[PDB]
């Protein structure tokens, strides 16, 4: 899923359309650091940002690792590569463990 | 039907009202082209022998 010109759009309804389509859940997002200029470019058609209010004082709510949506919010500086800023998805499908 | 920031969750999930009317969710009434039934439940009846 592109996400570049909004990411409300990119996330909330493009992206989650491809997952329920499957009947699979949105359970977490996780972020590139390097996402943050689209995440504070994304406006509405006023130009006021989506994710941040008032006099933009604070960080955008998805940097404070704030929910979109609900969903939790991970940040991490070295999850890119390629073309690839993150990963939308249930989570709970990944399980690890460490011998000693 | 979500506000500022849009942290929280959608306001008919969470099971909210939409216009003074109860939203029921499920994740198996879809088929086919229909998502959803809006009407009066009334209605409706079932009964159970036994």
């Amino acid at each position: 899923q592109s996400i570049s010109p909004n990411a409300y759009q990119g996330l909330g309804v493009s992206g989650l359309t491809k997952l329920v389509t499957d009947g699979k859940k949105w359970t977490h997002t996780l972020l590139d650091d390097t996402v943050e200029p689209v995440l504070n470019g994304s406006v509405d058609a006023n130009g006021r940002p989506l994710f941040v209010e008032s006099t933009y004082e604070s960080l955008t709510t998805p940097f404070r690792e704030g929910r979109i949506l609900g969903r939790p919010t991970i940040l991490s500086d070295h999850v890119a590569e390629g073309d690839v800023v993150g990963y939308a998805g249930d989570f709970s499908q990944i399980i690890w463990g460490q011998v000693g």
